[PDB]
């Protein structure tokens, strides 16, 4: 087809379009847009991630092969090697567009051109690259639209030292989807480690642990009625976790110590309750599952009973539903901390306190979803997608343009479609979503209910927010709200939203695991969910925009995972929301690259005949004007080789 789109022929959508789906068709998943790299997901292997390949885009210019992944990485690298400055690469895509294993073809690069024989160095590169698999058993699961769907966000810091080696890294996890664990939607299933280790252990270690190789047999489990997946190998997955496990130092000893609480969260899930007609309150029924529960988190198995039956010197018991929610809460709290835990202790192993140096930031978060049913979990995880493309825009096209008048450089201001800062302002700051339902999470009195009439009337005169009330369409259930996203129409219901964000565990199941004598329990156990993961997200945001971007854009081939296939309108969909259309348009109308003034002059020099210094440097190499613009700061050379003439004569 045409690497990079700003070679169009036509520039229309339907161009793009067309020649991105002939260039998919033959598998060449990448095509460029000047520095961004654009793929789409393949669905099946494509032997382009050889080391041959790292060794062949290694050092090479954009211009000298063909769209890759690669180039990306190596122009980040090297960059971080010439400016000394901090680079990070930002993904982006739907669920299953493929950030996840882009971000890792991204990682093999650097932690490999950076090495070389330097044992020591492809030591800690080992490390920084077994993490994934580690992470991945913990954090990933198979929703409905991706087998493997990471449900958490994260951020891997590259750290290099001045003369480009790896020195370490430091990993930054965002809000887990830990409800994933109790209930999910029927035909998915829970995170993987939970199969994988139902299948992977002894039954030595089985019998210890008073489990059954049979992920049926445990209720969190079986309710999502899932246990398997052709594209998953649960039991051979299992010996390459252990594996990583090593390499990143937790012996049999800690492997253990994490078993057990796995184990716990599968027994606490069989705990079932019964009408303790006794006074009335509530009691356990399989008892025996309470025991292995109990058995597992090492502390006393009444303590525990009481803390799942009655509240807190004073004891007011609570029905078979309150009941059963503690026991909820107390399996989610227990894999969040798990988690964040694992976390911690791998950032022990890896990340370099020792040493100061320049570093490569990789972000790779979850990706915009929509499924039949969407609550709290799904805002959030969109929620951080908006912030995502609000972000690409204030850079690449926003920003970019700004430039050009402000230099003033003759501009036809191409408008970028919609700038979406809106769908933000409508959930952050006082009279937003999440501070309305902070708020109301005030208000002991107020309801999922109460609250929906809130947002209802707060807004709906704003646009983005939709609901039955004001905008009289049936669309919108009675318990639910539809929030126009930069990338579809999404429909959240409102139930058990202030729970969520409340984010509360009593005292009493807390206490009843600091009792324990193993040291990891209590070692887990020493501000709205909602607001919290705002800052999260504000603060990641000001970081990326303290490193030099390099952009990388995920296009989900399609909703089936066919090989080979595109879902023209699907596709359609993806390519104008996210503007890339709108940014072959800059591009072209734009210049390549707008160096600074002074920056010209105390550099190229010796070419020129011994802002003032520019134009002479210029006249005495003779370039048409049609190719350069001089700026009030800066100047500018509208294509790529009009300026590697310059460079590529040092
Ligand atoms: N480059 C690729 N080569 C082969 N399979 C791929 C590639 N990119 C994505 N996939 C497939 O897509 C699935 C989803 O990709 P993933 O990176 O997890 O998406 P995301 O991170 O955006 O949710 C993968 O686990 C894999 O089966
Ligand atoms: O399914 V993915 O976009 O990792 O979330
Ligand atoms: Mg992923």
């Amino acid at each position: 087809g045409v690497p990079d789109f700003v070679l169009l022929n036509q520039i229309t959508e339907n161009a793009f379009i067309e020649n991105l789906t002939m260039r998919h068709k033959s598998d060449n998943i990448y095509t460029y847009i000047g520095d961004v790299v654009i793929s789409t997901n393949p669905f099946k292997n494509l032997n382009i991630y050889k080391e041959s390949d790292i060794k062949a885009y290694n050092g090479r210019y954009k211009y000298e092969m063909p769209p890759h992944m690669y180039a990306l990485a190596n122009d980040a690298y090297r960059s971080m090697r010439q400016s000394q400055e901090n680079q990070c690469v930002i993904i982006s895509g739907e669920s299953g567009a493929g950030k996840t294993e882009a971000s890792k073809k991204i990682m093999q690069f650097l932690t490999f051109v950076s090495s070389n024989q330097s044992p020591n160095g492809e030591r800690i590169s080992k490390m920084l690259l077994d993490s994934n698999p580690l992470l991945e058993a913990f954090g990933n699961a198979k929703t409905l639209r991706n087998d493997n769907s990471s449900r958490f966000g994260k951020y891997m810091e590259m750290q290099f030292n001045a003369v480009g080696s790896p020195i370490g890294g430091k990993i930054t996890n965002y809000l887990l989807e830990k409800s994933r664990v109790v209930g999910r939607t029927q035909g998915e299933r829970s995170f993987h480690i939970f199969y994988q280790m139902l299948k992977g252990l002894s039954q030595s270690k089985l019998d210890e642990l008073g489990l059954t190789p049979n992920a049926p047999a445990y209720e969190y489990l079986k309710k999502s009625g899932c246990f398997d997946v052709s594209t998953i190998d649960d039991s051979g997955e299992f010996k390459i976790i252990v594996k990583a496990m090593e390499t990143l130092g937790l012996k049999e000893s800690d492997q253990n110590s994490i078993w057990r609480i796995l184990a716990a969260i599968l027994h606490i899930g069989n705990i079932t309750f019964a009408e303790a007609a006794e006074q009335t309150t509530v009691k356990v029924s399989d008892t025996k599952s309470l025991a292995a529960a109990a058995s597992c988190l090492k502390t006393d198995q009444q303590s525990l009973s009481i803390a799942l039956c009655y509240r807190s010197v004073i004891s007011v018991p609570m029905d078979c539903n309150q009941a059963a929610y503690s026991r909820d809460a107390l399996a989610k709290a227990l894999y969040e901390r798990l988690f964040n835990w694992l976390v911690s202790k791998i950032n022990t192993i890896i990340n370099c306190t020792t040493e100061k140096g320049p570093v490569i930031g990789i972000l790779d978060i979850y990706g915009f979803e929509v499924f039949q049913n969407n609550s709290f979990e799904q805002l959030n995880i969109n929620f951080c997608n908006e912030k995502l493309q609000q972000l690409f825009i204030e850079l690449t096209l926003k920003s970019e343009q700004e430039e050009y008048v402000r230099e003033g450089i003759e501009w036809k201001n191409i408008e970028y479609f919609n700038n979406k800062p809106i769908c933000e302002l409508i959930e952050k700051k006082p009279i937003g979503l999440i501070s309305l339902l902070d708020e109301a999470c005030l208000i002991a009195k107020s309801t999922d209910q109460t609250f929906l009439d809130s947002i209802c009337k707060q807004f709906e005169k704003n646009p983005h927010l939709q609901s039955y009330v004001v905008s009289k369409d049936r669309s919108i259930g009675d318990t639910c709200f539809r929030l126009k996203h930069y990338a579809g129409d999404v429909t959240y219901d409102v139930r058990g939203f202030l729970d969520k964000n409340k984010d509360t565990l009593f005292g009493d199941l807390i206490s009843s695991m600091q009792s324990s004598s193993d040291p990891l329990v209590q070692g887990l156990f020493p501000e709205t969910a909602g607001s919290q993961f705002r800052n999260a997200m504000n603060a990641l945001i000001t970081t990326l925009l303290a490193c030099s971007p390099h952009y990388v854009r995920c296009i989900k081939s399609n909703d089936n995972k066919q090989a080979g296939v595109i879902d023209e309108d699907r596709v359609r969909h993806q390519v104008r929301y996210l503007g890339l259309l709108e940014n072959v348009r800059v591009r072209r109308a734009g210049f390549a690259g707008r160096i600074e003034y002074t920056r010209f002059y105390n550099r190229y020099k010796m070419l020129c005949k011994k802002k003032q210094a520019t134009e002479l440097i210029l006249q005495q190499h003779n370039i048409d004007k049609e190719e350069i613009r001089m700026g009030k700061t800066k100047v500018f050379i509208r294509n790529p080789t009009t300026l590697f003439y310059f460079e590529e004569k040092r």
